[PDB]
């Protein structure tokens, strides 16, 4: 069944919120409405401001600020790893996040400097269990 | 635990999806990044392109016209019923469908008018039980 009774009045649709996402990830794909380039040392990539602040604190801050909200390019620290950025990009659009023994610390930096707490602490985690 | 291993290698984030889809909701009661407003008889509803393109086969067909992608201002057939707009926006940035037996046409019908696919079909199951 796609709905079940909620703990409230409403009926859930159980696949809602990723079917959302995975239509969502499609437009980015596609090039559809997204409004923003993110800028990470040589690289580009394009996305929606409102799935980037949904998912980052840094993101937040930044286009819910007045003067900063308006622009078409963002410009990350070029000491942030761009395949680091990508896999964030990635999970962001997908809820998957591919984290390998070779990119761990990278994803871990730019999830701090992201403010995406969740990845983080996952991050530590999965360096913990190494040790 | 908020992940799990995949089908496919990535680690994947159970509350994900539905987390972006409350803070999306959450930028819609604040005003944030809404970029259209949508026009039901005298109702307006401010909301976000991306989100309506991602529920709806009505606003993806409207929001990927090279001449239609660009309004801010979108109005409806007059004979739209703004609460069952108003259901069905909620559902959008929610998961959650406020069925009624009182405003059950209004949304099967407005759910057919957005070609919304799952809830047209879930109207009309519905329906069929009172029978
Ligand atoms: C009033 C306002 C409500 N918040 C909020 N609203 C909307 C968004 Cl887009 C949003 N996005 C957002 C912001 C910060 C995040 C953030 C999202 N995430 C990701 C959380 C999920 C569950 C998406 O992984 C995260 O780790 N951090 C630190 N958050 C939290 C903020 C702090 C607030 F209190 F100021
Ligand atoms: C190539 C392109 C891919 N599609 C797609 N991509 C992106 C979005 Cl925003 C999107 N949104 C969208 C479009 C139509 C929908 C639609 C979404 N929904 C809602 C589906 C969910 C699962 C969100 O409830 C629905 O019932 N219908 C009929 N769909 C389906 C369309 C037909 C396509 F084949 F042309």
């Amino acid at each position: 069944n796609l709905y079940f009774q909620g703990a409230d009045s409403c009926i859930q649709f159980t696949r809602h919120a990723s079917d959302v996402l995975l239509n969502l990830n499609r437009l980015r794909s596609r090039d559809i409405l997204t409004d923003v380039v993110i800028v990470v040392s040589r690289e580009q990539f394009r996305a929606h401001k409102t799935v980037l602040m949904a998912c980052s604190g840094l993101f937040y801050s930044i286009f819910t600020d007045q003067l900063k909200c308006n622009l078409s390019v963002i410009n990350l620290d070029p000491e942030i790893n761009p395949e680091g950025f990508c896999i964030l990009l990635d999970f962001m659009y997908t809820s998957r996040l591919n984290l390998r023994e070779g990119n761990i610390m990278a994803v871990m930096a730019t999830a701090m400097y992201l403010q995406m707490e969740h990845v983080v602490d996952t991050c530590r985690k999965f360096i913990k269990a190494s040790e």
